[PDB]
């Protein structure tokens, strides 16, 4: 069910050395920067980005870096990453790439300065892939009247690793296909298991290699030492991105980083505390049942201690919304291993249903457990729409519904600023 | 509070002569025991990485050529580290070897193991969390003086504790190398990485995990088709030893997870009936210190250990001694309430042996009451011995530093899970 190579969504932008696979993401901690990324296929080209605000109309130049990689017998084109800095808040910018030969122009709008009541609408997309289902989900997202301003992407991007030798051409197609969204609004990247691409049989033993060359993240801005875990702040939200497939034992870099990062969160500046990871800690579907248990034993108690509002994950190709529950009272021999209602705990949402390679996960463990509020095996996407420091509205849209139809929706009451039972 | 041996202690003396090799240490260099990695440091100049070696019988002297490396850690600059692999050795024979051939030569010896086989006896020492306190020295002394005669040390992690010093003062890696040489220059120590080897110190711009340890202690990880030094397998006599990394990734689909799943399928109990796992952090631990830190890895690998009938899992990290019953806790399914360990005669025994001395502190606070899964636990310094007699029987003993070197405060017969799975409860 993967879209054929000649699909319209995979068309090559015309013109000699025209930039393609253009994508942007936040480039700093607070929203004044953007990483601009693209690929040129005919020759290295310039890594310069020309950009200007609509407000001041002053054309500026930022210089970046070009890189290449190989994977088995695949050789990449020329990958460009350029960080535009010192941007004004809440301002429309135009930017151009391909300054030496064929120039292409895009735009984005910077977020407002971080603050207590700053509204912002986040899209939720996971396990996207490049099937016709993937295209429908992307269409529904961009047609949504809630108007997403940034996608929180919970992992499993291209599924290129399903192809012979992970045929990395399917990374190039995915980049051309997603450009119509991510060239104009940031996607916040989480690494999933299809990004691991550990393939010792063809001597590719470096985890996350193609993904890490193609998708950069501002990980140094939160004093992380690795691209696979990091934080950003945007509007009223503090977003923590974790790596299900990296080390998280006590004392490891990721564990150390997260422990310190949670102490740095200021709910008086960013009231909405959001965690992204690929593998869900709470999941009542058959597929990947209990894979999240290892990270849960390490980090669940911290999520409760710090009153995380919501944890988004993918991996399971379906939709699930938990109750606020915790399973943190276990001590090996005390028998306390059943999740209980816990209003201090986040809501766990699985949103890995954007299409993958066309397969939905319909097998559910029955009956629906007490910890699960709502689950359905349909393709779709989410929207987390912050109104102010106390209220955020989450909605789930199905591909088989109208683009303005929400099959599930719930009001989030903030755990720090308004801890009322939002059951 | 500071019980570390002072820099001028006799165990830290520098071998005399210009560029004399120091911190000499060996470990198995291949999968089956026909090779040895020879390692050492020269301090005055790079020197030669050549190793001269010969058996005590035929006496034909050969040269193996190795590689030199250096590293920096903050304001520390290492000396010149040599690693050289001697290959194609004969089984069960004594070899002499010489390092420092350019200037000051020093000579040592080792005895290769017998060829792997079903009924091959072999005596393994167990040492965890050694450190360089006076307690550490006593433990090493007790091991060297054992009447049972250890032939290889299985070391379950936390080596030098240099990371406790300001800027992890890597001089304390050098001292530890000189201190331990009296043992490890003559018999292999099998290295497991512990949390004191991570040395993740972003505050001083040292962010490469395991850097000083991995420069100083090499392992034959390619021999078992691992892509990382931090997890690997070796076979020695009748034992198949799997070394895991508590502080590397082990999620589904990760390199270590993938490697272990495939490696367990390669185990042949008719060739190496004793299946032994090493890791730093214990999956079963009834002490307060580090209680339940092993849960995450336990969720991933415990069921595999039972499926493959691992005989024993050795760990350190807790600075005390513990021996579990044969139990498993693998039946949990979130909502089925099955989260209590049960007797399980396919399961390994879990032994915590992280009590060789560290920086001088014992972990004495225990979970009360002693849980059913715990057979024996005691907060004393000491070390262990896993003495394989044959394919059905291995004798494990625990010697305390406060006792005579021949006294075993705890001991138990292991009955092999493949050839003789009798209840061997204490
Ligand atoms: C924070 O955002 C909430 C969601 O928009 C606000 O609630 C909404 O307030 C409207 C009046 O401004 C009201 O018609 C809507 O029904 C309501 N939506 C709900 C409750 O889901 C909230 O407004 C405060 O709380 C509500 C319950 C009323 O008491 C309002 O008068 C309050 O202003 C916003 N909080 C603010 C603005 O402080
Ligand atoms: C493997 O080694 C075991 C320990 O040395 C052997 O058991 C010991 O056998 C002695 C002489 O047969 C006997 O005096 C000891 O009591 C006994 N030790 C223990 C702890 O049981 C074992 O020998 C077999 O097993 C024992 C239990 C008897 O049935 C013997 O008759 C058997 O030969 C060795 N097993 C082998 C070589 O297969
Ligand atoms: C993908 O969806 C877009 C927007 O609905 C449509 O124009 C395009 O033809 C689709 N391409 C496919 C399904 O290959
Ligand atoms: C890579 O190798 C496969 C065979 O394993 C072949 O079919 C494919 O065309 C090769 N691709 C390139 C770009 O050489
Ligand atoms: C490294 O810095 C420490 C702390 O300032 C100092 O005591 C030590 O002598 C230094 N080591 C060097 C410069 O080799
Ligand atoms: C360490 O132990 C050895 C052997 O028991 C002894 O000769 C030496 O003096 C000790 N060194 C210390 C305690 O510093
Ligand atoms: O083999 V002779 O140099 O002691
Ligand atoms: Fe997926
Ligand atoms: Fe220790
Ligand atoms: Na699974
Ligand atoms: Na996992
Ligand atoms: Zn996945
Ligand atoms: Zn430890």
């Amino acid at each position: 069910r993967d879209m054929p190579l000649d699909s319209d969504v995979f068309r090559v932008p015309p013109g000699y050395n025209a930039p393609q696979q253009v994508h942007i993401t936040q480039g700093d901690l607070v929203g004044r920067a953007m990483i601009i990324s693209w690929v040129t296929m005919d020759e290295p080209g310039s890594s310069a980005v020309r950009y200007w605000s609509e407000k001041n109309g002053r054309k500026r130049i930022a210089k970046g870096k070009m890189s290449t990689y190989r994977f088995f017998n695949y050789s990449s084109g020329f990958i460009h990453h350029t960080t535009i800095r010192k941007l004004k808040y809440n301002t429309k910018y135009y930017y151009e790439v391909g300054l030496r030969n064929t120039t292409r122009r895009f735009s984005f709008i910077t977020p407002p300065q971080t603050g207590l009541d700053v509204p912002y609408t986040f899209g939720l997309i996971g396990d996207l892939g490049q099937s016709f289902d993937s295209n429908t989900t992307l269409s529904h997202y961009e047609l949504s009247p809630k108007k997403g301003q940034t996608v929180l992407f919970v992992g499993d991007l291209s599924y290129a690793d399903r192809y012979p030798n992970h045929d990395n051409v399917r990374w190039d197609t995915w980049g051309r296909f997603t450009e119509r969204s991510v060239a104009y609004q940031p996607w916040i990247w989480t690494a999933g298991n299809h990004e691991i691409e550990f393939a010792p049989e063809i001597n590719e033993t470096e985890p996350f290699k193609p993904f890490s060359y193609r998708y950069h993240v501002p990980y140094e801005a939160s004093q992380s030492t690795s691209p696979f875990w990091y934080s950003i702040k945007r509007a009223s939200a503090h977003i923590i991105v974790l790596s299900s497939y990296s080390a998280y034992g006590r004392g490891t870099p990721q564990y150390t980083w997260l422990k310190k990062e949670l102490r740095k969160v200021k709910r008086s500046e960013t009231p909405w505390l959001i965690v992204l990871m690929h593998s869900p800690l709470y999941n009542s579907y058959n597929h990947h049942f209990m894979e999240g248990e290892a990270m849960r034993t390490k980090f669940e108690a911290w999520f409760v201690k710090y009153k995380v509002d919501v944890v988004f994950a993918g991996h399971v190709h379906a939709y699930e919304r938990s109750e606020r529950v915790s399973n943190i009272a276990y001590k090996i021999t005390n028998g306390l291993c059943t999740p209980v209602k816990d209003q201090s705990a986040p809501v766990y949402i699985t949103i890995g249903d954007a299409g993958n390679y066309g397969v939905i996960d319909s097998n559910m463990i029955q009956p629906q457990p007490e910890y699960s509020a709502f689950r359905e095996a349909s393709f779709g996407h989410g929207m987390f729409d912050i109104k102010n420091r106390t209220h955020a509205h989450f909605s789930w849209n199905r591909n088989q519904d109208g683009v303005a139809v929400e099959a599930d929706s719930v009001w989030f009451f903030n755990r720090h600023w308004y801890p009322v039972d939002d059951s």
